[PDB]
């Protein structure tokens, strides 16, 4: 019986959970008011704030950091790497602290898990970071020599639901082709070919369908034009992409539940934009379907939006079920994802990954095969 | 027997053709050297230049502008309108001259056809302008309130090949669902549902797969970032999208035959980027397939690239044939597209369109969906 | 936004959770060692013990029993009734305390939710009790005129997983036939 502690730092919240084998004995979501968060310039600044909360989450239970078998957190903005469970090593903390690949609350996770580790001598892991990238070369070409398609999605949930689908039918994730669509604040649609996410959109740099709070993709000429004219805000504009916009722009609300109400009442404009979001999600599922040449076992709809089964799910299903049967896995429990992944490592069912070596083995393929 | 004259003004060339019923009796493509074109500020300045060539084209045959049943040209940068054959009216000529919606050699076409018309009293038409729009409102939402998905594709060829596919099988274009992909300098993939292009990408404003000379679509953050840092060229950058992108940017060669040549020899890098272009074209076909909910009769590959049947076509077909059988209609005979469309009008087989009214009924059904007006 | 508190008393454990709309903000499972439980003759004697833990839970979060929109617990060994969400009324709390239909840690649930209710003026509910009955008449005959087959199972989880199975396949629970087996301390 291994006792696992999960650390899930968020932009506005911080979720923690304690597992004993497969059962969750405790979990809590601490939300941080913008008035409270407004006191740190950068994010490595909140480190001491988040960790302090993690600490107390454990005391008020009767346990001690020394009564755990391992600490697991979400993968931060590390450098491109495959999927799996990695051991938090120096390089991966050197990378997260520097913020070389961007800053986000997610980066704090591994750091906090590391300290507790270096205080109890207990392993610290990270599961399927947001930067997992295991796609084929062909998918990297963007159409412009300078730009390159980056693999930034919900690797954690994606890999998890995908494996649960295979599990649910007595098979192996490696011997199946799936098109998984994580629909939440961010939307990611990936084509899994034999256990490898050979292609997916960039759920951050504004690429793909528009989410409830993101604009997704937009014509180039319309941007490069209104980029020099008007708000020359080098920074603010960067915020108008991932955030200011999406379904929250057309309707004002970022709440699907709410939109569905307006739709129910009779809000015609709401039904339009919402129906358009499902429309786009479907188009991308079909996009990934082409990547797999039709060789698709199932189309999996997961994520928070997967819950809205009155309009969204039905609308999408009616447009893509011709590719393959549609399965629905609502929500996304990152806590259970982390705990179970780690538990599998502690049982020898899976082998840990060495970030240092793994990150290099990768960066060599992007810096050798892609030359010219 | 109606004698028709087609006018097809291009960026660097100008094609003309004379038809007698369904038979083409003459056609010629006059190319204009950049050293020759370099003498006109605006593009409307070439008007006299092009028209002069058109007239002589007619004179050289012995015929006279008065021995024609109608003059037809390609549709310019008019205002959003449905598909069909329109009569070149004042409004349409007022719009093209002003260049309100942009400047391009294509705009000269209708103007030239109009003059010959007002000189002989013969009808002047335009077929499926590049700005034709038959999309469904759902397809208009882009994800950002300010921006809107515009319908800018190869309406001419698209509508033509689509109708030839239906024709080829004793069926009606209106009773078929097709996914047509025009692959040329510009690429446009559209979903035809019962004779209506309910959706398609913007083949100009950088949207869709990358063409042999265009970058297509690129991540927003990656652009807005490298937009302020580096080449602050407000103009040059605008060219790095609709002109200096794609294969010409990776392999420095706009020509397809050329690429396949390198691929054959062993150029691995060429095979990569090229194979990636087919990859993207396939993904968009699947994209449009979802729009039609799988209800797809055929997937039609047309356009210039449709000729490359060694790699491109095979690669694409192998990835999309699960949606529906793939038909291949190489090239894009535009002179035939124009001539036959007009011929059908002169036979009463089809009814002309009034741009003035049509362009307005469009603006009506447009501003209508703007719940912010 | 309604803040809900769930009470799930078990034979050896006690699970509590706090929800804000559809999102779970906290949950904890307190296990009771047999050496600790071995201090109460009847299950009803644990009432004060469980309730004490429940308060502690909420208290140690800043919130207060008065910052909730409702208290919900699992249905105890009540008398045969349909499915649905019931309001914990006197009759129910008279039935559960008496243990007329048997004693089970589950019976404490509604009682605890009731008190918090009568202390804050907030509604106290119970969902699909362990005694929910939807059986067909034929299934009631036991083979002896006096005895009758009673429907006492894990209605809560059963109905939930069943609906998730239907949901998972874009279907309706009402248009499916399933054989569900809940395997835990008790098996149904």
């Amino acid at each position: 019986m291994f006792r696992i502690l999960t650390i899930n730092p968020g932009s506005t919240s911080t979720k923690l959970s304690i597992f004993e084998d497969e059962r969750m004995v405790k979990m809590q979501n601490f939300s941080h008011s913008p008035d409270e968060l407004g006191r740190f310039q950068k994010i490595l600044d909140q480190l001491e704030f988040r960790e302090k909360i993690a600490r107390q989450f454990v005391e008020e239970t009767g346990y001690s950091l020394s009564s755990f078998s391992a600490f697991v957190s979400r993968g931060g903005l590390l450098d491109p790497i495959p999927g799996g469970v990695y051991l938090v090593d120096g390089l991966m903390i050197k990378t997260l602290k520097s913020g070389k690949n961007g800053e986000h609350a997610s980066n704090l996770g591994a750091i906090i898990a590391h300290r507790f580790s270096s205080e109890t001598g207990v392993p610290a892991y990270v599961v399927d970071p947001v930067v997992v990238d295991e796609m084929e070369d062909v998918a990297r070409v963007s159409g412009h020599p300078n730009y390159q398609r980056k693999s930034i999605f919900h690797a954690l949930n994606q890999k998890t639901v995908a494996k649960e689908v295979a599990r649910m039918m007595n098979k192996r994730y490696e011997e199946m082709n799936l098109v998984v669509a994580h629909m939440g604040g961010g939307i990611s649609i990936a084509a899994h070919r034999k256990g490898r996410v050979i292609d997916v959109n960039n759920a951050l740099d504004g690429d793909g369908p528009f989410t409830p709070e993101r604009s997704g993709t937009l014509p180039l000429t319309q941007l490069v034009d209104l980029c020099f004219s008007g708000k020359f805000t080098y920074e603010e504009m960067k915020k108008r992409i991932v955030g200011n916009g999406g379904l929250v722009a057309y309707l004002g609300t970022s709440d699907a539940r709410e939109v569905v109400r307006r739709i129910k009442q009779g809000d015609e404009w709401a039904k339009r934009v919402y129906r358009a979001m499902a429309y786009q999600i479907a188009k991308w599922i079909g996009k990934m379907a082409a990547v797999l040449k039709g060789e698709v076992d199932f189309i999996v709809l997961t994520g928070g939006l997967a819950h809205e089964k009155e309009f969204l799910v039905p609308w999408i299903t009616k447009r893509v079920s011709f590719i393959a049967p549609v399965l629905v896995f609502p929500g996304s429990n990152e806590e259970k994802a982390l705990a179970l992944s780690a538990l599998r490592v502690l049982r020898g069912e899976e082998k840990p990954k060495n970030y240092s070596e793994e990150s290099r083995r990768w960066r060599e393929r992007y810096d050798s095969y892609l030359d010219g």
